[PDB]
């Protein structure tokens, strides 16, 4: 009989989920895992160990309590009629029934207007471990550290203050940064993006993660003083990476243990209310100014990478929810808004990101900027209207990183915005980014000058930087090979590959600009 299908199938994975529920079925688990992460020349054989050994318990619990989880896997098998496949569902929040106000682009500011000078700071990532002389081309995902080996004599080993490869930064490195912002400043705040952790993602215990906020966090307070700063939670923070369940799972594979930490490391700059928010979920709203609201978003819960999404990836934590929430009340009172955040948008969950677009366009008037890293490199992101995708309404800023990782100069941000006075529009007015040449940095005795790389409007002849000027400036660069490479040059902190990025490479590089939504290919119609 067939009517013994359904019964059976359940039979099956509920004795699977307890079977994988053992340890030493955990086990067997990673060590088969680690024979064929050895066959397929994944890694060398010591973090193909490492790795797997991290990994295999937030793992196979997650698998157990999704895909193999019985009402799953059974519907996946055997239709609607036996379970209920739900993996990756869609998924819509709910916009607040007030109607959406008249678009209306901010107003250029008044002469003489008070601007506001705001740092920041994104992908640091401090190697403890970083050596000076060591292989910056070895067999790990992440060289230049304790380890790597020594490199052949016909190449040299890592710069004392960085190199370009797979390699990150020491913290002496991080220290000249925060030593040199005198020219840049002075700053009414910093925002800080997250990314503290190196890429040493193979063995990573919870104690070296908390040394790295604690030590980088102390060492920005040393610098900045009593200017706010204003973290945003990014996706090598937690261990394992990526790693970053949600609140509906409570005990030790939590994210207790470093969202608190993160609470009491960061009380200086954060209000009350905010450290609520921030021990759940890792994200806050406070108010910089009267008018201005800045909320700050935990990027993970977004996050292609975040497999603890596989368990249920609806809204997790309801952030996206929350948001709103917040958006409209600023609305009420008038405030503007800035989102900061790690993973940009575009780069999130399918679901995720067409719910976070539709929300931008819905506040586009409350909005006033946007700003994520994560991507190392110097780049933007364009938000267009529900209705057309032709109208640009938003854009959000990607400030490349601290780290070389891989193959950059060191680098970071400075933005003009629309200062600290009643009626202030409150959006990006202009950008800067500063760069440690490395070629001339580890010159054998000399003391690193971080260095003026750009100024946006001054380069790219915007004559502002609202959205409209970067839809304008993506197309114009689709016709000014030029005018491109110039772009090409800044998107790498002044040092781009030495291969050509021609017709194909221009493209696609183009339609990132564009894309602020995931898999919608249609916003790049125009391009191709
Ligand atoms: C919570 O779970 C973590 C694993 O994620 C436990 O951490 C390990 O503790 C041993 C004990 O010496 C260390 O050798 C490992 O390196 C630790 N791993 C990590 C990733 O930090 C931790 O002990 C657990 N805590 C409780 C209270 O159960
Ligand atoms: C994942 O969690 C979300 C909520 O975070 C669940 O969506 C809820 O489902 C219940 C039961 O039908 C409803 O009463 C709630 O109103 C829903 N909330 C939202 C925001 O949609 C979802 O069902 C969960 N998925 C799984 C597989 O457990
Ligand atoms: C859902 C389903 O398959 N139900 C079947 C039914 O159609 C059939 O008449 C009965 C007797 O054979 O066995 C069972
Ligand atoms: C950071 C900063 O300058 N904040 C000021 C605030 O102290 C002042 O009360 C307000 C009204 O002028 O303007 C703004
Ligand atoms: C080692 C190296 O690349 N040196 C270059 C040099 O060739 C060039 O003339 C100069 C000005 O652009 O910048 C630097
Ligand atoms: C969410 O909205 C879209 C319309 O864009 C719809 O296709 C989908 O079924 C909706 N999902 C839910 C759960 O309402
Ligand atoms: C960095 O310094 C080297 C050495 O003088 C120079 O060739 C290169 O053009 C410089 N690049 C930048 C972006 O400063
Ligand atoms: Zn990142
Ligand atoms: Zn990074």
């Amino acid at each position: 009989w067939g009517n013994l299908t359904c019964p059976i199938c359940k039979g099956l994975f509920t004795a699977i989920n307890l079977g994988l529920k053992k340890e030493p079925n955990v086990a067997r688990v990673g060590s088969v895992a680690i024979k064929l992460c050895n066959l397929l020349k994944i890694a060398p054989p010591a973090v193909c160990q490492s790795i797997v050994h991290l990994f295999e318990d937030d793992m196979v619990e997650v698998w157990r309590r999704s895909v193999l989880s019985p009402s799953e896997a059974c519907g996946l098998l055997l239709g609607s009629t036996c379970g209920h496949w739900d993996i990756f569902s869609s998924w819509n929040i709910s916009l607040p029934t007030v109607p959406k106000p008249p678009p209306k682009p901010p107003s250029p500011p008044a002469p003489g207007a008070p601007v506001s000078r705001i740092l920041f700071l994104t992908d640091l990532h401090w190697d403890h471990d970083y050596l000076e002389g060591t292989d910056p081309d070895c067999a790990d995902p992440l060289c230049c550290r304790r380890g790597s080996g020594l490199p052949p004599a016909s190449r040299p080993g890592a710069g004392y203050w960085g190199e370009y490869s797979k390699c990150d930064l020491p913290l002496r490195t991080l220290e000249s940064l925060l030593s040199g912002l005198g020219p840049a400043g002075p700053f009414d705040m910093v925002y800080w993006t997250g990314d503290i952790p190196a890429h040493d993602v193979w063995h990573q215990t919870r104690q070296d993660q908390l040394r790295a906020l604690t030590t980088v966090t102390a060492l920005v307070r040393k610098f900045l003083g009593p200017v706010p700063v204003y973290p945003a939670v990014g996706n090598h923070e937690s261990t394992p990476v990526n790693s970053f369940p949600p609140p509906f799972i409570e005990g030790n594979h939590s994210s207790r243990w470093l969202y608190e930490a993160m609470a009491k490391a960061w009380e200086p700059w954060l209000p009350a209310e905010a450290l609520r928010t921030l021990r759940i979920g890792g994200f806050y709203a406070l108010s910089p100014y009267p008018g201005l609201r800045l909320i700050s978003l935990n990027m993970n819960f977004c996050s292609r990478e975040n497999f603890w999404l596989l368990i249920n990836s609806t809204d997790p934590a309801g952030q996206l929810q929350w948001l709103v929430g917040e958006l409209q009340a600023a609305e009420d009172r008038g405030d503007k808004v800035h989102i900061i955040g790690h993973i940009p948008p575009g780069h999130c969950l399918k679901s995720w990101s067409w719910n976070y677009y539709r929300i931008v366009a819905r506040y586009e008037n409350t909005l006033a900027a946007q700003f994520f890293g994560h991507t190392h490199v110097d780049e933007f992101e364009v938000f267009y209207d529900e209705e057309t995708l032709s109208r640009p309404l938003a854009v959000a800023f990607l400030a490349p990183s601290a780290t070389t990782y891989i193959g950059l100069n060191p680098g970071y941000r400075v933005y003009q915005i629309d200062g600290n006075y009643s009626g202030s529009s409150h959006v990006v007015l202009d950008h800067e980014t500063y760069i440690l040449n490395l070629t001339q940095a580890n010159i054998p005795g000399a003391i690193p000058h971080w260095q003026l790389l750009y100024r946006a409007r001054e380069t790219y002849g915007l004559p502002n930087t609202l959205p409209t000027a970067w839809h304008n400036l993506v197309y114009r660069m689709r016709g000014d090979m030029q005018l491109f490479q110039t772009f090409w040059f800044l998107y790498h902190k002044g040092h781009p590959p030495s291969e050509p990025c021609g017709t194909p490479c221009r493209l696609a590089t183009l339609c990132a600009q564009l894309s602020a939504r995931a898999d919608s290919p249609a916003l790049c119609r125009h391009l191709m």
